[PDB]
C-alpha cells in the first residue's frame, strides 16, 4: 500500500492552488441535514493506513513516476513529501479528533476533523480526505442495521412482551453480495455493532485485530443448506436430501432452505408430513429452522407460517399472539431491506402471529445498496490560516441550501436539555456549553485514543 | 489472507451434506434473464485469492480454532483440507473454465463453470463460490460503463457527425464515494476498460500488476480545483482564487469548480468579464473546463451553457449544433449516472448544443450504486457425479420461474446466425456448434490462460 497513491488524481495538484502563505488547512466530517448516525470505523483507518512510517524514499519514486505518465506532466509535490520523510522519518504531521465510535449522533454536526500540525505541510490535510470519507461507509451500514434492529424490536415487543432474541434477528448473508473482500470485512463488522449473527467470516478477524472483544468472537452462525446441496440429491429426492441434514445436525440449531422446488409442498409434506417425526424430536437447543427463498417475501412467509400452523401445534402467548413449537423456526432471507422487513412484521402482526417466530436474513440490502448519499456524508474546510491570520471558510452554493458547509473552528457540545450542538466559529472557545466532546485519536502518525468493540457496542445500544 | 476464513460460513458445513459417494460436484456462473454483459474480472480473483500455496498447517489450525468458537461447535473439515495440503501441496484441485474477458455476451449466457479434478474435493467447488461470485462487481460496473458510452456515442454522433474525443467524455470521480480501498481499484479498472479519463488513481496499480498494457498507464487526469482550493481564499476573492488556478496551470486543460457560491454569476460575470482575458487566450491543447456541482443537473447545464454562449464567441457545426471555441468547455459531475446523463444529452440536442461541448464525471453512480441483483448474477451447481454416475441437477422455485438453473455439462458456442447459445446436459459433445468458447483460466492452483487489458479493451469495443 502506498499512501501518496491512494487519494483522487486532482488532489496531487492541489498544493499549487491554495493562497501563498497559508499555514494551516483545517477540515470536518458531517452527515449533513435516519435522524441520527452511529458513528463507527475511523479507528480501522486510523491503523491500517495512516499510522506510523507511511513515506518512504522508493514510494515518492514511485508516485512520482506513475503521476508523470498519469498527468502527461509534472506536478508532484516530491519535495513536500520528501520533507515528510527527512524531518518526521515518514510519519504524518497531522491531528485528528473525532467523537467516540459507537457514539449515537443526530445529522448536520461535527464528527471528526483533521488538521496539519506543521505550517509545511497545509496540503496534507486534504490530501487525506479521500482515505478518510470512506468512513461513510461502515457508519452507513451500523446506522442501517440499528434502524432496522428498531423495527424488530417494537413489533417484538408488541408481539411477545419482551426483547428475548432481539440480537439475532437480523443475519448478515451479504459476502458473496459486496463488491470485494475488504468490503465485506468492513460491512461486516459494521453490521455487528448491533446484531450478533454473520455469515461473512472476514468480519470476525477485523474485529479482532483492530477493535477486540472479551470473548473469543464477535459472531455466531449455524449450520446450514444451501440450493446445491439439496438439489444434487435429484429432483425426486428432495425428502432424502432434508433427512439426512437434519439427522447429521440433530443435537445443534439447523437452517434448510426448502424452496428448491416447491415451498409450499415442503413445509406441507415433507416436513409437515413425511418427516415429522425427526422434527418434533427435536431439542428447544436444536431447533428446525425452514428457509423460503423466492417469490413475494410477505406473501410467502405468511402462507409458510399458515401451513406450519395446521401441520404442527401452535400455542397462543401472554399477549394473544400465535407461537409455533419451540423446535420450530422460519428464516426469511430473500428480498429483504429495511423496507420489506417493515412490511413482513407489520403483515405478520395483522395476522396475529409473534414475530418470536422469524428472524431475518439480508445480504446486498445490507451491506450493497447504500450509497455516500444515503446519509449525505461530506468532508469539507471550514478554516485556514494564511498570513498569520485565520479566517472561517465554506461553500454556499445558490441552487441548493443543502450544499452549505459550516464556518471557522468547530467543536461538538451537550446542551441543557442533553441534546447535541455544533459550535461554530470557534465559539466553544467560550465556556457556555462546557467541554468538547471530540477526543485526539490520531496526532504526528500515532494513535492516540482507541476503543473496544465492546465498548462500541455499548456506545451502540438501544434506548 | 487465509482462504479457510474466506467464504460464507455455512459452506464450512456442506461437506456433511451433499449425497454420500458423490466424486464430482460441477458448477455454473451467469447473468439470468442490459441485454448484454461485459466479461471481466475474473483474472484478478485467480491470481490474488486463488493461485499458488493457498494452504498451510498454520492456516489449517487457525481456521479450526475460529470455527469453533463461531458455530459453538466442531464441524470444520480439517482431513478434507490437510488432503490437499499433503497431496497438492496446498494447491487447488481445481479447474475453471471461461470465455475471454472483455467479451460481449447476451444474459442468459454461461460466462465460467467450476469443478473439482479429485475425487476426494468434491466439496471444494462450491467452498469458493463466495470468493469467484464477487466478480459480479467488475462485471457490472464494466457493463454499465459500456451502456453509458453508447448512449454517448449515439448523441456525439448524431450532433457532431464523429466520435472524437467519445473515450474520454466518462469520468471516474468515485475514489471517495466506494466501500473500501480494494473496491475502489477494482471498480476504476472495470471504468477503464471503456473510458480513458480517471482520478481513481487506485485502479492504475490493479491493472498494471494483474493485467498490463503496451501503454505505461491506461488512464489519464487533468489538474483541478475542488472546493478547498476555491474557498480557502474567502468569499469575496473567488476571482482570486480563479486567476490563481488557470495561471498556474496556463499550458494544460484545467477543471475549476465554479459553484461555491454562485455557478451563474461565476459564469457570466467571473469567467465571462472579469477574467475573460486569460481564457479567450488559452490554447485549443489547454482549454478551462468549467465545473457546476450543485442543483438540478439538467437545468444547470442547459442555463451555464446559455450564459457562455453569450459570453463567448460560438460556431454552428456541420450538423446545426452550437459549439464553444476550443478553449472552453464544460465538465457535469454532480448527480451523474445512467439515467440522468441521458437525460441531460437529449436536453441538450433539443436545444441544438453540441455533445462535443461537454464530459461528464460520475462517482457514487459509476463505482457504488449498483448490486448483484442488477445483471442477476448467479452461482448454481448444475452437475454431480455419484456413485459413478452423472446427474443434472437444477432449481426451479414455483414462484419465480425466472430462478430456474440450466441442467448438466455447459459449453458455450456460436450460432449459425452469429448470435450466442449455452448448450445444456452435455450437449455440446455432439459437435452441431462448433467450437466451446470456453477456455480453461485455472487448473490445480495454476493459471493457465490469461488476457492483457489490451485484449480486454479490444474484445469490449462497441460495434
Ligand atoms: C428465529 C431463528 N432464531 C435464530 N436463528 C439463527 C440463525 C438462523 C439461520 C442461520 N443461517 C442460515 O439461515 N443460513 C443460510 C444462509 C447462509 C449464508 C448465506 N449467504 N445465505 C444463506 C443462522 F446462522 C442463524 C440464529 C439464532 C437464532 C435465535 O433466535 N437465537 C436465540 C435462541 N436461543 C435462546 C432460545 C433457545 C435457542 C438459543
Ligand atoms: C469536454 C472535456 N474534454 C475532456 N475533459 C477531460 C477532463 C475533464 C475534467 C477532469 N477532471 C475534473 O473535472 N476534476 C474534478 C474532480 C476530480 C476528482 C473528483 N473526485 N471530483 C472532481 C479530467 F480529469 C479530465 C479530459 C479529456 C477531455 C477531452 O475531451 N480530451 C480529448 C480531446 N482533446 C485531445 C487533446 C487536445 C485537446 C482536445
Amino acid at each position: 500500500f502506498n499512501i501518496l497513491l491512494a487519494t483522487d488524481s486532482y488532489k496531487v495538484t492541489h498544493y499549487k492552488q491554495y493562497p501563498p502563505n497559508t499555514s494551516k488547512v483545517y477540515s470536518y466530517f458531517e452527515c449533513r441535514e435516519y435522524e441520527e448516525t452511529v458513528f463507527y470505523g475511523l479507528q480501522y483507518i486510523l491503523n491500517k493506513y495512516l499510522k506510523g512510517k507511511v513515506v518512504t524514499k522508493e514510494k515518492i519514486q514511485e508516485a512520482k513516476d506513475v503521476y508523470k505518465e498519469h498527468f502527461q506532466d509534472d506536478v508532484f509535490n516530491e519535495k513536500g513529501w520528501n520533507y515528510i520523510l527527512e524531518k518526521y522519518d515518514g510519519h504524518l504531521p497531522i491531528e485528528i479528533k473525532a467523537v467516540p465510535e459507537g457514539f449515537v449522533i443526530p445529522r448536520g454536526n461535527v464528527l471528526f476533523t483533521v488538521e496539519n500540525t506543521d505550517p509545511e505541510c497545509y496540503w496534507l490535510t486534504n490530501w487525506i480526505e479521500t482515505i478518510l470519507v470512506q468512513s461513510w461507509y461502515p457508519i452507513t451500514v451500523a446506522t442501517n442495521s440499528r434502524e432496522q434492529k428498531k423495527i424488530l424490536a417494537k413489533y417484538l415487543l408488541e408481539t411477545s412482551g419482551n426483547l428475548d432474541g432481539l440480537e439475532y434477528k437480523l443475519h448478515d448473508f451479504g459476502y458473496r453480495g459486496v463488491s470485494s473482500q475488504e468490503t465485506a470485512g468492513i460491512g461486516a463488522s459494521a453490521h455487528l455493532v448491533n446484531f450478533k449473527g454473520t455469515d461473512t467470516v472476514a468480519g470476525l478477524a477485523l474485529i479482532k485485530k483492530y477493535y477486540g472483544t472479551k470473548d473469543p468472537v464477535p459472531g455466531y452462525s449455524v449450520p446450514a443448506a444451501e440450493h446445491s446441496t439439496i438439489t444434487a440429491w435429484g429432483k425426486d429426492h428432495e425428502k432424502d436430501a432434508f433427512e439426512h441434514i437434519v439427522t447429521q445436525f440433530s443435537s445443534v440449531p439447523v437452517s434448510v432452505v426448502s424452496d428448491s422446488y416447491d415451498i409450499y409442498n415442503a413445509c406441507e409434506k415433507i416436513w409437515g408430513e413425511d418427516l415429522r417425526h425427526l422434527i418434533v424430536s427435536r431439542s428447544t437447543q436444536a431447533p428446525l429452522i425452514i428457509r423460503p427463498d423466492s417469490g413475494n417475501p410477505l406473501d410467502t412467509v405468511l402462507k409458510v407460517l399458515e401451513i406450519l400452523g395446521k401441520k404442527f401445534p401452535v400455542t397462543e402467548n401472554s399477549k394473544g399472539y400465535k407461537l409455533l413449537p419451540p423446535y420450530l423456526r422460519v428464516i426469511q432471507g430473500d428480498g429483504v431491506d429495511i423496507n420489506t422487513l417493515q412490511e413482513i412484521v407489520e403483515g405478520m402482526k395483522q395476522k396475529m402471529w409473534s414475530i418470536e417466530n422469524i428472524a431475518f436474513g439480508s445480504g446486498g440490502g445490507l451491506l450493497q445498496k447504500l450509497t455516500r448519499d444515503l446519509l449525505n456524508c461530506s468532508f469539507k474546510c471550514s478554516y485556514v490560516v494564511t498570513n498569520g491570520l485565520g479566517i472561517n471558510v465554506f461553500k454556499d452554493p445558490v441552487a441548493d441550501p443543502n450544499k452549505r458547509s459550516k464556518k471557522g473552528r468547530l467543536s461538538l457540545h451537550r446542551t441543557p436539555a442533553g441534546n447535541f450542538v455544533t459550535l461554530e466559529e470557534g465559539k466553544g472557545d467560550l465556556e457556555e456549553y462546557g467541554q468538547d466532546l471530540l477526543h485526539t485519536v490520531f496526532k504526528n502518525g500515532k494513535v492516540t485514543k482507541s476503543y473496544s468493540f465492546d465498548e462500541i457496542r455499548k456506545n451502540a445500544q438501544l434506548n
